[PDB]
């Protein structure tokens, strides 16, 4: 019934309508699992999935969505998502607000929130396509701002970019943040959507606070669910979707209070969750505008993949994943998975 | 119509069902000030709160409760609470549980979690009648305890029972705890229901980091909300209620979750929360007792009192604090109101 579904689903033969209502369900399960009757129950179940975390390693499983996913052409990339390609959840004003504009508001929330000031060295771990960083770096001429990501494709678009700003102050390390080992501190660093692909959080707290000084803040934004933690990972042998979406290991969703308990070597300052119709409005701007595109991302996909078969996977795995992350996000008007945030300084 | 109320009660015209129901509304519209309609407001509500703690000095409003409560005569408290004393939840496994087994079942519970072994030294803060010191001396006979208390009856109380009960490792330190200086470190530091006595945690917190080594252990229990911070003071000008159980400024009701954001100085390793239910049972107990035995205590009293009217006006005050706090725990089958317990070590 699993490759039947997924059969259907290749071939394009499930409805919108459809599609949304079975993954709605998936997600329906996960909240009977996550809600527990009791506050007292609801921290036994968190707190004993948060010591977890502490036996795991630092990195979750991320070399097969990095070589999949994360290193995908810049142009397919271009017809799908927003003009600076950010890969995360933005913020929409206006129900007229479109994509481009809420990368900017998100762009500058977080400017916000960090409290970036000019002058300031800026590390931004896994900065994707580096929006941010070039948002940063136009913004204030006197930071320098350094990205950070294991992908070469995201660092040569990055770098591109910046040339073509002409911004002076932009570097990008090519690195695995997990294995990265340097002297250097920054008075901010600032990590969005990125920390998910991480496992044990003491771990990659432990280093990142080896990157501050007594100055520096740290700035976090995850998704999250407001209540409870969770793998992104199959709920049951009927669920189809979780496991299409992301690698099994690959992907966590803390809680929205979860960095709380991972505060060894840091020690948190503020603390918000912006609410999830705004990821809802991300990732339905972000499928529209493929739907729009559709015969373009083909055609830019065809060489690199070898095959319309090949390419219609990836475009379907795209496509699945932002149908389902807006019944995730929208789920009782964005009140259950939504975006936490988190600013921190150095013990 | 808060002097006629407040006229009443003193005059015992107040029935006990109508009490029952006037202080249950009063905690109504605690709930109804401190739920939000979203978790991105109730975190900007909840994060206010904590700021608005960092502003302030490290001790709460204490000095008429010692004075007026906490200096009150043994003998009195003895006909009133449990047999150890005991002024903080309990802990009731069953239907028939006595107030007296509730009692050590809590000082079993504390030893659990704070993670006593023998042979370590042991500082209980805010020990009141020592039930928790004579526990853990009386078990574990390698260990040091000290009790530490601004109350010279509580003390004394002290000493005496562990010269009765032929205990020869425990000490009691007569002292404000805000204003306690020593070089003086334990492996386990104890706070039973005296943190809400506090104001300023991160100062507090602070203080006691000093009074730990890297081995220490620091276990904190406290009466929370699960959800939501609040002071325990006047809801509105129709609460006669809160401003007579406690003075303004004197305690405050910490979230399930707020010490959380207390880790400058400390850092978590578990945390848990106890159902209201076993608090509502501890003050019907007392309740009970205190009635049982409503014609000893005022012979007990009328001495140091002096007149009729103000030994009516401090059981009035008791009586009042127990029927109140039935309300307030039992409040949805226990879970509004609760018991918060925190482990940390030091940085
Ligand atoms: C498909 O392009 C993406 C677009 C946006 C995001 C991701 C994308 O994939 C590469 C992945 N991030 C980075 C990791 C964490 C994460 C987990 C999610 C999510 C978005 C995320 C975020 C945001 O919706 C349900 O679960
Ligand atoms: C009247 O004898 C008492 C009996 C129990 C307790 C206290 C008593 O007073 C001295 C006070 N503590 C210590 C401080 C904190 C606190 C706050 C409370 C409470 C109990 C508490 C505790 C638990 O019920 C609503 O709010
Ligand atoms: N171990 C690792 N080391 C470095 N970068 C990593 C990583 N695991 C994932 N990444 C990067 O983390 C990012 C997650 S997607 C978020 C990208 C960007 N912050 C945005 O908001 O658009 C991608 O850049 C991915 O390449
Ligand atoms: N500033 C302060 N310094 C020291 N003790 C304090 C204090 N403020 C309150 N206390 C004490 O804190 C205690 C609160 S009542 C709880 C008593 C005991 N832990 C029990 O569980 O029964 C009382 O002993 C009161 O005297």
């Amino acid at each position: 019934s699993i490759g039947e579904i997924m059969g259907k689903l290749m071939q394009g033969e499930i409805g919108d309508e459809e599609l949304s209502k079975r993954i709605k369900e998936i997600f329906g399960k996960r909240l009977q699992w996550g809600y527990k009757p009791t506050h007292q129950q609801q921290l036994a179940f968190n707190l004993d999935f948060i010591k977890s975390l502490k036996e795991m390693d630092m990195s979750g499983e991320i070399d097969t969505m990095n070589e999949e996913t994360y290193e995908l052409p810049s142009a397919f990339l271009e017809a799908a998502f927003g003009k600076t390609i950010k890969q995360s959840g933005c913020y929409f004003k206006d129900e007229t607000t479109t994509i481009d504009e809420a990368e900017e508001a998100s762009h500058e929330l977080y400017c916000e929130r960090a409290q970036i000031k000019d002058g300031q060295t800026v590390l931004d771990i896994g900065c994707g396509q580096g929006g941010l960083v070039l948002h940063i770096a136009q913004k204030y001429k006197n930071c320098h701002v350094t990205g950070l990501t294991n992908s070469k494709a995201q660092k040569n678009y990055i770098l591109m970019q910046a040339e073509k700003l002409q911004l002076s102050n932009v570097d990008v390390i090519l690195a695995d943040v997990t294995k990265h080992e340097s002297d250097k501190t920054y008075d901010r660093i600032l990590v969005i959507e990125t920390i998910e692909h991480m496992k044990n959080i003491q771990l990659f707290m432990k280093k990142l606070s080896t990157w501050m000084t007594e100055d520096s803040l740290l700035f976090v934004d995850h998704i999250c669910h407001k209540t409870f933690s969770h793998h992104f990972e199959a709920i049951d042998e009927d669920d189809w979707y979780s496991g299409f979406i992301f690698p099994k290991g690959c992907v966590t969703i803390l809680s929205a209070s979860a960095l709380l308990y991972f505060q060894d070597d840091v020690t948190i300052l503020d603390h918000w969750v912006v609410n999830g119709m705004h990821m809802a409005r991300s990732v339905d701007a972000w499928r529209k505008k493929l739907d729009k595109n559709m015969e373009l991302a083909r055609e830019i996909l065809l060489p690199g993949l070898g095959s319309k078969e090949a390419v219609n996977g990836v475009i379907t795995h795209i496509r699945t994943f932002c149908m389902g992350g807006y019944e995730q996000f929208s789920y009782n008007n964005g009140e259950e998975w939504m975006v936490a945030q988190m600013l921190f300084k150095k013990k």
